[PDB]
């Protein structure tokens, strides 16, 4: 796919409001993730034990974590759409070491996309929700034909 440059634009600006808090909005993400789809959690062997929301929030791996990951995302949104060298080693390091399934990835898209239709209502109207949900299924599709390539599912 392609986006236009309005809807980079539309994800940028709302992307700029994550980066005012980036680890608060990686711990809300990563236990609306946890929450939904408590499978997930079993995929880190670093916290995989938290029993409660309550263990996550106090968990500062876990809100480590989140920023590490929220850091890679927004690089690759920056990139709007030329983002190959960056997606290289994440799709290697996702599917032959940590390997985590394409239906994961759209599972944290939609925790992304509720977290922030929460917190910034106002910039993260219909036509914003469009482009970020674009924007995640461009990032799924192009790591789902690495994944391909590297040797794991689809
Ligand atoms: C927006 C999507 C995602 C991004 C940008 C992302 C980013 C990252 C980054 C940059 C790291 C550290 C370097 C590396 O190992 O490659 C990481 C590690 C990891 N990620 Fe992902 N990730 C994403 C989605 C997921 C999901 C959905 C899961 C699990 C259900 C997953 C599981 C993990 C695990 C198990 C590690 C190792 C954690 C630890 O040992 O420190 N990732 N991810």
């Amino acid at each position: 796919m392609v986006l236009s440059e309005g809807e980079w634009q539309l994800v940028l600006h709302v992307w700029a409001k994550v980066e005012a808090d980036v680890a608060g909005h990686g711990q809300d993400i990563l236990i609306r993730l946890f929450k939904s789809h408590p499978e997930t959690l079993e995929k880190f062997d670093r916290f995989k034990h938290l029993k409660t929301e309550a263990e996550m929030k106090a968990s500062e791996d876990l809100k480590k974590h989140g920023v590490t990951a929220l850091t890679a995302l927004g690089a690759i949104l920056k990139k709007k759409g030329h983002h190959e060298a960056e997606l290289k080693p994440l799709a290697q390091s996702h599917a032959t070491k940590h390997k985590i399934p394409i239906k994961y990835l759209e599972f944290i898209s939609e925790a992304i996309i509720h977290v922030l239709h929460s917190r910034h209502p106002g910039n993260f109207g219909a036509d914003a929700q469009g482009a970020m949900n674009k924007a995640l299924e461009l990032f799924r599709k192009d790591i789902a034909a690495k994944y391909k390539e590297l040797g794991y599912q689809g």
